[PDB]
Formats: C-alpha cells, structure tokens, sequence
C-alpha cells in the first residue's frame, strides 16, 4: 500500500517540512501552494503550484475563492501526483487563501483517484479574530464533506500545552505528532504482519466515509503498562474530536513475548468504557521480540457521526 502525505498552502507545507525533517520512513510527500517562494523551500520530492495565472506566484492573499479556484485549473496535475495511492493525507491550515479552498478540492480528487482519503487540518488561533475563524469553518465543513474522516486540531489548543517560553516552533511540531504517528501507525499495522493480524482492509473498513475520527499512539512500560498505553493513545488535549461517543474502533496492541491476553483485554476495556458506547471493535496483536517491557497501543476511532 503506497501512502501520500499532502501539505496544501503554508501551514500544511510546514506539516510536510517538519515530518520530513523528523524522518518518516516509506511514505511520498506532495507539496501543494500558490506561493511559489515557500514549493521552492519545500523538502518534498514532488511538488505542485496551483494558480500561476491567478496569483503571479504569491499566495492567495486570505481569499480561499482563490485556492478553490487554483486546485480546480490544477486537477490534471493534482491527479498525476496522486494517482497510484492506496491512501492520502491531506494536511492544512484552514483560514487563509490556499489551505482553506485548495485543501477539499485536494481531498475530493484523491478520493476520486481511489485513494482512502484523511483530513488533518488546524482551526486558527481565536487571537486571529472572527472572520479567519468563519472563514475557516467553512472550510473545515468543505473538507468534512470530501474526505472520508477528518481529523481536526484547534491551535487555541496549543495555548493549553506550552508554558510562557516554549518555542514556538516547539508547539507546531506537537501539533504536528497528530498526523505523523497516525501516517506511522498505519504504516506499520500494513507493513508487519501480525500474530492477530490487522490489514489495510481494515483500516478501509474502520476510516471508510465516516467524518470525524480519533487516531492515537500510546507507549508504556511497568506494571500497569497495558493501561497507561491504551489511556495514553486516546488521549490527547490538542484533539476536537475526543474518544467519547466512537461507535467503531481499530486498536492493535505491540508488545514483547511477554504480553498477557489478560493486559489485552484491560486495554480494550479503557477504550470500550471512554467511548461510553458499544463499540465495534476490530482487534489486532503484534508480538515483537526486539522489544521487552514495552507495549505499544495503536488507536484509530470513528463512528461519532
Ligand atoms: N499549527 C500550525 N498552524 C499553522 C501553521 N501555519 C499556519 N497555520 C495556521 O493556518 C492558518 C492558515 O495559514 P496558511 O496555511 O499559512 O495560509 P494559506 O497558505 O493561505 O492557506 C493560519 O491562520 C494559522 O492559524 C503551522 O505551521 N502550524
Ligand atoms: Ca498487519
């Protein structure tokens, strides 16, 4: 399974630059943006700038019309770059010109194209004032409509998890562990096969036109190990869509040789119980003997609409 991540307009180009500098093993990454000055600076093998004739190679200038209108004349190009992935990451700001228009036309090609389409796009700052969080809301609700889940990370919630002086570089790549070990996550679970087996079939079933969605990664070691990993996958403060009300959930506990079916089962329990919610759950089990008194929870939950 080929899996693309898409950083559209300057936010989502960030995303791409900072995943790629971090190291992500086997998966593309696109770049997409009017700006022509900012794809130049992109460490993304393939990049693609929309609306040349409509922006003269600058941004869209907070005019999102401007962004739709410039994905829509690149379709062909958009399409190219897409075309042989199983699934897309498309990841944005919403709020300006490019991200906020360009990012669902973005989305509806992949899906179009074939590809198990995520959405992983930020809400602005309130400090940026009402019209760029309007703005932004329609954009959101645009990409919640071209996507098959959408997951959604107010900055406002950056402002709950740095002290005074944290960088802020700093905060923007917290932000960005959303989607880089939701894209790992995934990306293991295909690769490896597993004692109690999970495919991309799987993730198919569990993300497939389902809107808002949770994807965590929780690690933990000791005695209450299996707890403190599942608690931790589904936990975090920067998320608008929390655990609570998931219908459908795939969960894959890593582990060493020594992984009880009883710790198994206690992790499961946390997830069950804070979904509040008879959740279907679909249950994988990867023994690994590099590790020892790890374990390692890998979250994806939907089914809240
Ligand atoms: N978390 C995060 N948010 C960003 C980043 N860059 C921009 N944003 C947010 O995304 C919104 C849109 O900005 P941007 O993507 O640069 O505009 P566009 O290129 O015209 O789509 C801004 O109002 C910010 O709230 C980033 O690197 N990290
Ligand atoms: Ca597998």
């Amino acid at each position: 399974a080929t899996l693309k991540v898409i950083g559209v307009g300057g936010g989502g180009n960030n995303a791409v630059n900072r995943m790629i500098d971090h190291g992500m093993n086997n998966v593309e990454f696109i770049a997409i943006n009017t700006d022509g000055q900012a794809l130049n600076l992109s460490k993304a093998e393939s990049k693609i700038q929309i609306g040349e004739k409509l922006t003269r190679g600058l941004g869209a200038g907070a005019n999102p019309e401007i962004g739709k209108k410039a994905a829509e004349e690149s379709r062909e190009q958009i399409e190219d770059a897409i075309q042989g992935a199983d699934m897309v990451f498309v990841t944005s700001g919403m709020g300006g010109g490019t991200g906020t228009g360009a990012a669902p036309v973005v989305a509806k090609i992949a899906k179009e194209m074939g590809a198990l389409t995520v959405g992983v796009v930020t809400r602005p700052f309130s400090f940026e004032g009402r019209k760029r969080q309007t703005q932004a809301a329609a954009g959101v609700e645009a990409m919640k409509a071209a996507v098959d889940t959408l997951i959604v990370i107010p900055n406002d919630r950056l402002l709950d998890i740095v002290d005074k002086s944290t960088p802020m570089m700093e905060a923007f790549k917290e932000a960005d562990n959303v989607l880089r070990q939701g894209v790992q996550g995934i990306s293991d679970l295909i690769a490896v096969s597993g004692e109690v087996n999970l495919d991309f079939a799987d993730v198919k079933t569990i993300m497939s036109n389902q809107g808002s969605a949770l994807m965590g990664i929780g690690v933990s070691s000791g005695e209450n190990r299996a707890v403190e990993a599942a608690k931790k996958a589904i936990s975090s403060p920067l998320l608008e869509t929390s655990i609570v009300g998931a219908q459908g959930v795939l969960m894959n506990i890593t582990g060493g040789e020594s992984l009880s079916l009883f710790e198994a089962q206690e992790a499961a329990d946390i997830v069950q119980d804070a979904a509040d919610e008879d959740v279907n759950m679909i249950f994988g089990t990867v023994i690994n003997p590099e590790l020892q008194d790890e374990i390692v929870v890998t979250v994806i939950a939907t089914g809240f609409d």
